[PDB]
This record gives structure tokens, sequence and C-alpha cells, in this order.
């Protein structure tokens, strides 16, 4: 185990250009509203989604999220557009109803 937020979270969706918002059950089995910012977490590396303190959004458009995986279209260094997918279930975690990067 190294996180697993999608296991205790529902209604996962993308907000803004690089934001993920969802509801996660707290210790008392109560579902609360929480959000994880991907702009400072996720980045765009040559059109590929990788973890780094850089906003992929600067080279990506039409960002979308489904469950625990993030789907977005990013520009490639050689020119053009390409969408990549990445699983954050490991990076993000559910801390008392809050998405945490650890």
């Amino acid at each position: 185990g190294l996180g697993k937020f999608i296991e205790t979270c529902r209604n996962t969706q993308l907000a803004g250009s690089s934001e993920l918002a969802a509801e996660c059950k707290t210790r008392a089995q109560q579902f609360v509203s929480t959000k994880i910012n991907l702009d400072d977490h996720i980045a765009n590396i040559d059109g590929t989604l990788k973890w780094q303190p850089s906003n992929f959004s600067q080279t990506c458009y039409n960002s979308a999220i489904q469950g625990s995986v993030l789907t977005s279209t990013c520009e490639r260094t050689n020119g053009g557009y390409n969408t990549s997918s990445i699983d954050l279930n490991s990076v993000i975690e559910n801390v008392d109803g809050s998405l945490k990067y650890e």
C-alpha cells in the first residue's frame, strides 16, 4: 500500500485545467468533498504525463479524468498533439477525507 484514494473515493473528475476533485469517506464513514491539485504535482514531459512540479496544462488541453487515471492531450516536443494516461492511485491518498500526495 502506498496511497489508494480511488479505493475510498467516488465521483472522480477533473476540475479546471489541472485539478482533480472528488468525495472521500472520512474515519466516521462520512463522505466529504476533497480536491487534489495536479498542476503542481503532475507535469508534461515531451507530451507524456509524468510526476514533476510543473504544470502539464501549459502544453496540454482537453484534460479529462476517469476514476483514478488521468487522461489529457499534450503537445509533443517534435510538434503535434498526443494524449497520455497515468495512474495516480499510488501518489494520491485519502487522509480523513482529503486527497494527499504521499
